[PDB]
């Protein structure tokens, strides 16, 4: 007993949902590690390492250290990540201030805009897909989990996907776009959108088509559906700054194959920023006392 991989890794405990801690048999430094049996009915460590393979190089992704297999064991270890932003959101009794909102709005655009730049479009925005650095890296929003991903535009051509409808529901319905509920197939704008009702929801503490009542995971979608369809945007914002709002107004009218201005969208909130009179310290809620 006592398992190593990679012949570099020390296998340690569990840490989180199966993701185990390890560490450098020489240095003690600590990774993450995944492990998947060869004969899972339900493989994801490929797909997965493929991508970070893939987005490696981009800010905000998390990095691969090692792929491979150890007994009937795939094997792979990444940078060790800190905490997901709806843990932190737990952690911060479900509020942020509207400081620590858009300090996260800001990277986490420019996340799924790196993510769009290599051609796919991410799906499942959601808190619990962000996480925080560590260290040095500890002041910087990662995204993960790629296991809905999808092409939208030629590598070479730039060919964007064929719109498409009666599209089965994808992510989660919680934070999903008006127009995947009516199973139009996603685009960079979906992924936009979702953000928005992630800032919302930060904003909040909650949605308003949360928690609602349901007899079926169809019926359950229909109402969310329903009900995000008749909340307009000025409403659900009321309250906070207008900038969210011109930022739902903005991605709900793209076109399905348009390309956003995202810089028009982190200069949004850029302004906001300013005109409060924050600092880009990187001093986020759940760092101050509680």
């Amino acid at each position: 007993m006592e398992l190593r991989v990679g012949n570099k890794y020390r296998l340690g405990r569990k840490i989180g949902s199966d993701i185990y801690l390890g560490a450098n048999i020489a240095s003690g430094e600590e990774v993450a590690i995944k492990l998947e049996c060869v004969k899972t009915k339900h493989p994801q460590l490929h797909i997965e390492s493929k991508f970070y393979k893939m987005m490696q190089g981009g800010v905000g992704i998390p990095s691969i250290k090692w792929c491979g297999a150890e007994g009937d064991y795939n094997v792979m270890v990444m940078e060790l990540l800190g905490p997901s932003l709806e843990d932190l959101f737990n952690f911060c009794s479900r509020k942020f201030s509207l400081k620590t909102v858009l300090l996260l709005a800001d990277q986490m655009i420019s996340r799924i805009e790196y993510i769009h730049s290599k051609n796919f479009i991410h799906r499942d925005v959601k808190p619990d897909n962000f996480l925080m650095g560590l260290g040095k890296k500890g002041n910087l929003v990662y995204i993960i989990d790629f296991g809905l991903a999808k092409k939208y535009r030629d590598a070479r051509t730039h060919q964007h996907i064929p719109y498409r409808e009666n599209k089965n529901l994808t992510g989660t319905a919680r934070y999903a776009s008006i127009n995947t509920h009516l199973g139009i197939e996603q685009s960079r704008r979906d992924d936009l959108e979702s953000l928005g009702y992630v800032l919302m929801y930060f904003n909040l503490g909650s949605l308003p088509w949360q928690g609602l009542k349901a007899a079926t995971k169809r019926q359950k979608y229909e109402r969310i559906s329903e009900k995000k369809m008749s909340t307009p945007i000025e409403v659900l914002c009321k309250g906070y700054p207008s900038e969210f709002s011109t930022y739902l107004n903005f991605c709900r009218s793209l076109r399905f194959d348009d390309k956003p201005d995202y810089s028009y969208l982190r200069q949004l909130f850029r302004n906001l920023f300013h005109r409060q009179g924050f600092s880009y310290d990187y001093v986020f809620d759940w760092n101050m006392l509680k």
